[PDB]
């Protein structure tokens, strides 16, 4: 058993705040990490960002530096692939570099919007992580599905994790969306999330799992706070994490609410994998 943290954050083309620990520790809204397990530094940290204005060299240092402050360890980068403002990085608890083997990165571009990928071996178990940024727009669902198909075809596993700004929107007008959000009734909204719909229609992410979403749409917020959406773009769960395990436990899945540099909130996910 190992702990694989996964984070996806569309940073709205603006640098991050110097402290994003609530992202690392799965603190905020949704299925957050309990008061005890948060103190257990995870074995692998995967950081997927879109519209990331920071440079590859420095962004990795911000990540590796932030991890040391939290864990008191010097996590070891395994791979880091970037495609314009789309960047992904993988770090590992230093006491497990010998376990890693056959590290591989890849990329695919559609349009910037695309997908960066990383895969490696941990003991006799292989992993794959895909950080994407699909076509935006309320009425471009077929485009997003086709973007997913290209990535699934143009990329170069025992456990496969697909995350990023999938950009799927809600099929409901703003009046009812805000009404349901104010009551924290997300199920009526989730029933009309395009990603759920496209999965339930067996059109994309076939046999992919996603943890129950119990946090509010991560988009689109006004920069500076979380108590308000900038819907003039209906709120939507643009930023998602799905997995497909060979014939996995999800100890958390949510978003922060104290990181307010972007119009997206950071989304996190932690898993215990074999």
């Amino acid at each position: 058993m190992i702990s694989v943290f996964i984070g996806t954050w569309n940073m709205g083309s603006v640098p991050p705040p110097k402290n994003v620990t609530s992202w690392f520790t799965s603190k905020g809204l949704g299925k957050t990490l309990d008061e005890v397990t948060v103190t257990i530094p995870h074995d692998i940290y995967v950081f997927g960002t879109q519209e990331n204005s920071v440079g590859d060299r420095e962004w990795l240092d911000l990540l590796r530096g932030g991890l040391k402050e939290l864990t008191d360890l010097d996590y070891r980068p395994i791979a880091m692939q970037s495609l314009w403002n789309i960047k992904v990085a993988v770090l590992v608890k230093p006491e497990h570099e010998n376990r890693i083997s056959h590290v591989s990165t890849s990329s695919v571009k559609t349009g910037n919007k695309g997908a960066v990928g990383v895969s490696f071996m941990f003991n006799g178990t292989s992993f794959g992580f895909v950080n994407c940024h699909l076509t935006s727009g309320n009425e471009k669902t077929a485009r997003r599905n086709q973007n997913y198909l290209d990535i699934l075809r143009l990329l170069s596993f025992t456990h496969l994790f697909w995350f990023g700004d999938l950009n799927y929107r809600l099929d409901m007008d703003i009046q009812e969306i805000l009404n349901y959000i104010s009551r924290k009734e997300f199920e009526p909204l989730l029933r009309v999330d395009q990603l759920n719909l496209e999965r339930e229609k067996h059109k994309v992410f076939l046999r992919f799992s996603e943890e129950e979403i119990s946090f509010p749409p991560t988009y689109r917020y006004e920069r500076g706070s979380r108590d308000t959406y900038a819907w003039h773009n209906v709120p939507s769960w643009c930023d998602r994490i799905l997995w497909k395990s060979y014939p996995i436990i999800c100890n958390s899945y949510g978003c922060t609410d104290d990181i307010v540099t972007s119009d997206h909130s950071p989304v996190f996910g932690t898993f215990e994998v074999g």
